[PDB]
């Protein structure tokens, strides 16, 4: 129908890099990820648009998945880009509508808990790491929650995929916590921060002064020290990713883990962080583990005695080589 036609003509207009492999997918899955994209994808438009007052947007974030079964309903004073699926949402929820039921439920419910905890992190900014996970969890951990639950509601993957919220959740906080990384510049011109005070702030006095050049020494050293965080997770996404049983579903998930492991890697003592840009066989999981393995060496051969995190990162390394 020509409303579907309209929602993948979004999920190309939005998505950098998930287009393809989401278009990709098997059977149902195709449009319950196609829609449950454009859900979140209007959820965060809201929630990074500061032309919306708190008080304003707390309540859109709260009630959004309600506007979900509102099919009159959509928000048409956003100064944001992806603007489209907000102004243009009934669309959106009337494909989901049309979403069988038991995807419904999956995507409703992770839009509620979105909701509920990114209205949570506008006040604050993200003090102490269990935090950072926290909001990492909040607006991403639960998509990868969300997913597999999807993925076993279709029938495609086990139940035993959709059951694993922990390693689920590490997908996602992997994938969100390189993003925060790598947009270090992007975040703070555009008047963000997400990196996580009580680790940046014991280098400099504020963020900001990473942006500074006569910086750039402690700034690798932050750098470093949060990509070590970072790396923690490719043991469990290493997990999930053993466990999957479909082709389509596979690519899905696996191609932007060792995307994402490819910019960590091009990142790590790497001064382009803070300067601009940084430019950078993964269809089975022998292969994409060989390939992950690839990375984490390019990453060891570089750590510098001086870091203060090069024991961490060491360490964390060759738990990742010894490991599964
Ligand atoms: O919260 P951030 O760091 O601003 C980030 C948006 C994250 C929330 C989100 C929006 C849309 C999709 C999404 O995850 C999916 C969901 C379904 C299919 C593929 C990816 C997560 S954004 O960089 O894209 O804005
Ligand atoms: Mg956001």
């Amino acid at each position: 129908s020509s409303s579907l036609k309209t929602c993948y003509k979004y999920l190309n207009q939005t998505s950098r890099s998930f287009a393809a492999v989401i278009q990709a997918l098997d059977g149902e899955m195709r449009n319950a990820v196609c829609i449950f994209y454009l859900v979140l994808r209007a959820l965060d438009t809201l929630e990074d648009d500061m032309t919306i007052s708190v008080e304003k947007k707390v309540p859109l974030l709260h009630n959004f998945h309600s506007f979900l079964y509102q099919p009159d309903w959509r928000f048409m004073e956003s100064k944001e880009k992806d603007r489209q699926v907000l102004e243009d949402f009934p669309t959106i929820s009337l494909e989901f509508r049309n979403l069988a039921e038991k995807y419904q439920t999956v995507i409703a419910d992770i839009c509620r808990r979105m909701g509920i905890g990114m209205a949570e992190f506008l006040d604050k900014h993200v003090t102490s790491e269990q935090e950072w996970d926290k909001y990492c969890h909040y607006v991403a951990g639960l998509v990868g929650i969300g997913l597999s639950r999807l993925f076993s509601a279709s029938e495609f993957e086990d139940p035993l995929v959709g059951e694993d919220t922990e390693r689920a959740n590490s997908m996602g906080l992997f994938l969100q916590k390189t993003n925060i990384i790598r947009d270090y510049l992007e975040d703070q011109q555009g008047g963000r921060e997400f990196w996580p005070q009580e680790v940046w702030s014991r280098y400099v006095k504020k963020l900001g002064d990473f942006a500074k050049p006569e910086n750039i020494d402690l700034a690798v050293q932050c750098l470093n020290e949060l990509i070590t965080n970072a790396l923690h997770h490719i043991p469990d996404v290493i997990t999930y990713l053993s466990r999957l049983r479909n082709q389509s579903v596979f690519n899905f998930c696996a191609i932007p883990q060792v995307m994402a492991i490819a910019t960590l890697a091009a990142c790590y003592n790497n001064q382009q962080v803070f300067k601009g840009a940084v430019k950078i066989d993964a269809t089975n999981m022998p292969a994409v583990k060989a390939i992950i393995y690839q990375y984490m060496e390019e990453i060891y051969h570089r750590i510098p005695d001086s870091d203060p995190s090069s024991s961490k990162t060491r360490q964390i390394i060759s738990t990742i080589r010894t490991q599964n």
